[PDB]
């Protein structure tokens, strides 16, 4: 459907500020500025980095429509594109910034129900992409955006086959199949997944710390894995676990991992152990209702709460 994705000329947006980058390009805090309006609205644009030619504009083009279809509250919608000598593509702006820097500086101020809850919600969000056939090939927590601390969402999937690059880099997140072989499958994503649990669990800690990337597919060969995060009761890290397993079909799926989390969120203390949890409860219905009035009134399954 056409409908859904803007084609924006360059003469009605502006980067203002960079708020960060990654392997495909710079991001930016930008301004758009509907045609005849004196209003100037903010959005993140994220310019590719290589140049472009009019023949694979038209390539992008054409994948961007169906890519500006993924439409889910727990994955970032492209909502439009500037196709010139660079690919510019532009999306709502998360003021909040991104899971991992979110999860460091609130580190001992976190408590478990957001910790499963976000869990919960990367997983349906991977749900989707598996339901619409489409392999994300860069889940981290880097990579999950923060709309409000009770509401995230999961960016940058499938800007590889955006580009028409599928058949043509994240080591320490990637499956050993993907180190080994560039296989790109749903249970490759899940392996991600588990990583990502990980770097939660441990409040943005890097993953393999001071071992280089090279050696990563000979660690994993041994049997080695990441290490059990101190607030992770055994039945998490068997999760995490399950998804660093050699055999891609032994991994667990999006679907039945929604519905493990879910379950774990319903009685949170008994699956994390953090220090001073029960005065880190979620929001009351009145903090809840003012966060989503004032920066989130999309539609959104409800966040599990304990019994
Ligand atoms: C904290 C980690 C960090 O620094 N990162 C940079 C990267 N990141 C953040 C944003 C962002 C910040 C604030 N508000 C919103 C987003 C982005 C980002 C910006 C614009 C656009 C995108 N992605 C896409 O447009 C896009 C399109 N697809 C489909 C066509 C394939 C997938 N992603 C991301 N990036 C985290």
């Amino acid at each position: 459907n056409q409908a859904l994705l803007r084609i924006l000329k360059e003469t009605e947006f502006k980067k203002i500020k960079v708020l960060g980058s990654g392997a495909f390009g710079t991001v930016y805090k930008g301004l758009w500025i509907p045609e005849g309006e004196k209003v100037k609205i903010p959005v993140a644009i994220k310019e590719l980095r290589e140049a472009t030619s009019p023949k694979a504009n038209k390539e992008i083009l054409d994948e961007a429509y169906v890519m500006a279809s993924v439409d889910n509250p727990h994955v970032c919608r492209l909502l439009g594109i500037c196709l010139t000598s660079t690919v510019q593509l532009i999306t709502q702006l998360m003021p909040f910034g991104c899971l991992l820097d979110y999860v460091r500086e609130h580190k001992d101020n976190i408590g478990s129900q957001y910790l499963l809850n976000w869990c919960v919600q990367i997983a349906k969000g991977m749900n989707y992409l598996e339901d619409r056939r489409l392999v994300h090939r860069d889940l981290a927590a880097r990579n999950v955006l923060v709309k409000t601390p009770q509401h995230v969402k999961i960016t940058d999937f499938g800007l590889a086959k955006l580009l028409g690059a599928e058949e043509k880099v994240p080591i320490k997140w990637m499956a050993l199949e993907s180190i080994l072989h560039r296989i790109y499958t749903h249970q490759s994503d899940v392996w991600s997944y588990g990583v990502t649990v990980w770097e939660l669990m441990t409040f943005g800690s890097k993953p393999y710390d001071g071992i280089p990337a090279s050696e990563i597919s000979s660690i994993l060969e041994k049997g080695e894995r990441l290490p059990q995060p101190p607030i992770c009761t055994i039945d998490v890290y068997m999760i995490m676990r399950k998804c660093w397993m050699i055999d891609a079909d032994s991994r667990p799926k999006f679907r039945e991992l929604i519905i493990e989390f879910s379950k774990m969120a319903r009685d949170p203390q008994r699956y994390l152990v953090i220090q001073g949890d029960e005065r880190m409860h979620l929001p009351s219905p009145t903090d809840s209702n003012f966060y989503r009035a004032l920066m989130d009134e999309e539609d959104m399954d409800d966040v599990v709460d304990a019994d």
